[PDB]
């Protein structure tokens, strides 16, 4: 029976955030993990086994949609918010540590805040210049294997470009935050 | 050993809500969540493997899909679900912190409920504008790929339209129980 | 370690079940659960991609599925049991809320009892009107698409059929029990 | 924290039991267990769709292989360890009802004893009847949509013979400790 | 809280094994169990759907697939698992209920260790004599539905003989270690 | 209620560890182990099945499968990142086994850290010998079965090229921080 560890752990790293910044964050860092976990992996269940091309050249399909998605969305997702969490969690177990001294910080605070939005806005810059924010139906690949130019046909589009407009605006939410966030801390000094 | 500081947290957030409500909407918040991850996800597994069209178009079945289905009717249900979700979410943890002051507020509990309610009433108007609230087992598709009309044909429409009606059903009576919550609150003030 | 508190709830809302009842429904209900989650469910896997129609028309096979299982089994009877679980867990929450007003319902526990012989009946009458109690291996179909009538072929009509008739017995057995536990209700008053 | 009744609960139900042959019942059903969840589950995943017959009568294939598996081996031994567990969980909840009694039965051990031992010589029986204990390479079918008779060949015959022959060890040695069981309590009285 | 009685039971089965040969047992346990649940499963999942014959004739795939892999080296991996880990739990409870005796040995502990070499070496024979320790490509199949002798080619030979000579080195690991133990029982008699 | 004894056992191991190279080491194997469980499986998940060959010999795609992948890129790093954890397990089960002595290294540590560094320049290599660190899309394949030379397309190759070197950079920095930890335990000898 040791709750009062992870309780003062708790309030210890919040003593340094903004009255309400830190729930709003939580929240939306949950809010994100469940739409990632559920909706939009099933969503992109089957981006490859009912991707289509108009063509009988063989291995046609493979390069095409290899060249249509560098990296699935979902995946990128999956890294993007991993990347903005590493730094949180850094920071949750220097002060853990820092607890262990005092038994026996703000400054790495701010960086770990910084360089979140620094990941955010950089894997935003990312997906922006790799696919933009939208999905065509139809893709025109010219790929070696393929002769000329050939059409294909993505799986879902429309519900994927949903999607990708609710994680951006995610996005820029935790980021905005994020900003409110080191506007605090620096009024606070 | 600390199972009272969680009675008191569910003690005080339902001593703002009616003698009964909280335990009607929290079953039903069960009861949906058990309906949507066990059954209608299941229903919903093969809508696009399924799906099919009579022609010989390359592409056409995607692009008749995508038109027919902008939006999964389970993702949708997901995120409807979330959505009405984060509002008690986001009151529970005010609350908490509230108590936290106190150990060292109806009004947010009142814009949480209403601002459910507004969710409610907007998942369904959406729905209600996109799809309806049944499934024709025939869809009549004209898209570009697609020569003139073709005809295409759903997975399962009867089990779906069922699915959706009961769904429909549960979103009503959710959205009824927070207008009577509502109007308690009215006649406390 | 608040063990007594559960032990107590559990005392309370048993108090007024009969000597026994309450243990056999319990263990008949974890039965139909450990039932339904493992058997059943892969039983039903391969509902519609193993069914098949001798046609070449594009589109019969999906008309004649949906007109052969306007629902499935397996969600059938998943919403079965939910309405079923349903009155259970309202009357185990109000009296939880009893108990808690006790620290600062017989005619609950009979209207629920009573609720969940109902829904019983109703969806034994639904399956006998919808399906019967039995599968036919081969599925006569006369849907629209389809010219004139269709010979379509059920996967594993025999299995299915058996674990219906259990469900079925299962399900009588459940209300049975609910029926004398309602007959040591009127003998107590 | 209170370990010790559920102590108390497991001595006072073994009280009534051999010197090890509690613990050899228990590992049985566990090793059971174990081999039913991963081994076999995974050996029956194919059963329908690696099955195979050679003809090109539409619907031949389907009747074939419910004639030929009138319910899956898998299934049918799940069955048949729910209706062995069922008979030791009602005794064991009965004597922690007992035991509820005390803080305010031999010959209901004796009866789930004999009763288990009756279910498993019967699913044993059935599965004689049924299948017998092995599984040939080709069948022949002879049903109603197909025309004379076809040959149909099976999805890993010998892996799914050398597991019916390990499950039917398993229950032989089951139901000789249910006797041996039996033999002590008569010694005993 | 009885975390005592756990570290008792822990402490007493260790007391009669050598001073850093049971962490290598453990160690090792958790290896293969690691290594068996997550890599070769998922390397043995295509191993029929995969398999294909040089043939047109109907059936032929499934007895030449029968005939090439008798039993899966995964399944067989399990209850090589499975029988090796029994007998440490028959000797574990036995402790257990040791212990119950001495709150109101040797020679078992011995029987099972040696119990456990003797399944080693009787499975790692028995893998010897049906597959040997390697894969090849090409697999020759004269089975009766095929005409003469057909060519077959397996899934992933080359990944699944790395396996193979993986597990194939861990139990010759696992049997080592436990001739060690056995020679210190030796030496402390 | 034993919560003291993990966290001196916690500091045990980490007292002769750097300031912070134990949590920098802690959060990059969480963020390696949650990376290859959830992206970089899904990611390999259609290796072969969307593995495609131009050529109409039989078994043809599976030797050319085999031969451009002795192993799967996800299973090879499945068993180097436990073949890394393996001493650090090694190491912690040494040092509670040293104060279960105390109740009634440094050196064991330096080889633990020695061996991790070891066993992860050898895969590198293994990596960089078999594979080199990109893919391919197109795969001229030479083996028995398939007429003179052939071309394969692999799935998904700039994807999996990406998180081929998202695992590499991974491997460095821990190879990078084993190095300095073994610099600090020189500085400190």
């Amino acid at each position: 029976g040791d709750w009062s560890a992870l309780g003062k752990l708790l309030d210890k790293v919040q003593a340094y955030s903004t009255a309400g910044g830190k729930v709003w964050l939580s929240v939306l860092f949950i809010f994100r993990i469940l739409l990632l976990g559920t909706a939009v992996e099933s969503a992109w269940g089957d981006e490859q086994s009912a991707f289509r091309c108009n063509t009988q050249q063989p291995g046609c399909e493979n390069v095409c949609y290899d060249k249509s998605f560098p990296i699935s969305h979902v995946r990128f997702w999956v890294l993007q918010i991993i990347f903005v969490s590493v730094p949180t969690l850094l920071y949750l177990a220097h002060v853990f540590y820092v607890m262990r001294k005092e038994e026996k910080l703000l400054r790495t605070y701010i960086i770990s805040i910084l360089f979140k939005s620094i990941f955010e806005v950089a894997f935003l810059l990312i997906q922006w210049y790799i696919y933009g924010f939208s999905l065509s139906a139809v893709y025109t690949c010219k790929r070696d294997p393929c002769p000329h130019q050939v059409d294909c046909f993505l799986s879902r589009p429309t519900e994927k470009t949903i999607f990708i407009i609710f994680m951006l605006v995610v996005s820029l939410v935790s980021l905005a935050l994020n900003i409110i966030e080191l506007f605090y801390v620096f009024f606070k000094g």
